[PDB]
């Protein structure tokens, strides 16, 4: 398949796979963003390492296309758990 | 963030933070689609179910929709935790 039809299918895979089988972020590289593992964690403290990112580390600054109110909705999504699309 | 921007935001923590932070198929009412979970099965195996569904339960036929390389394609994705690009 091309590169247009991936990215068909990933969308098949995220609404219509993912709404029987789920979705979870349950990490690789980066730590699991799953409401279990975010447990506790100050909430204003993930919006700021969204916005700012991990110096030294693979996770990127995300301020130079999100807003507060933007990571401050992600960060509420991933504590929810409602990450479907 | 209003409704266009949601899904924006929706699309990026998917697509863009789930290939760090590994996007997996799994936790919904259906089963595990995590590379774990398919460890031991055949590929032809899962191709077939994704084709046919499973006969008496919800998982449908793709077949229609998908053909064949496509639904290869879907299973590698969730054989090599790949459903974030
Ligand atoms: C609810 C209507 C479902 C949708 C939509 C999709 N899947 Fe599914 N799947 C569902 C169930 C209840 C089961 C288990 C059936 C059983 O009792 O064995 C499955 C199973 C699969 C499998 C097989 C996994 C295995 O361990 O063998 C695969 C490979 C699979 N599902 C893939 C898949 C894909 C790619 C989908 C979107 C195209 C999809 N499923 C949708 C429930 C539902
Ligand atoms: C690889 C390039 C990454 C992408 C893209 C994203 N994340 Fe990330 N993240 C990554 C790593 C390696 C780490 C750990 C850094 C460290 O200090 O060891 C993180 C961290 C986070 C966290 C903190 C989780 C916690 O338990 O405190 C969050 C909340 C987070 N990342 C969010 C996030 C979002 C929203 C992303 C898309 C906008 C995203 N990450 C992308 C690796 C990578």
């Amino acid at each position: 398949p091309d590169a247009r039809r991936q990215a068909q299918l990933r969308h098949l895979l995220l609404q219509d796979c993912g709404s029987c089988h789920g979705l979870r972020l349950t990490g690789g590289l980066g730590p699991a963003l799953t409401p279990e593992a975010l447990r506790g964690k100050p909430r204003e403290s993930l919006v700021a390492t969204v916005l700012m990112g991990r110096p030294q580390t693979p996770m990127p600054p995300w301020a130079g296309l999100l807003s507060a109110d933007d990571a401050g909705w992600l960060v509420d999504r991933l504590i929810e758990g409602e990450i479907a699309p």
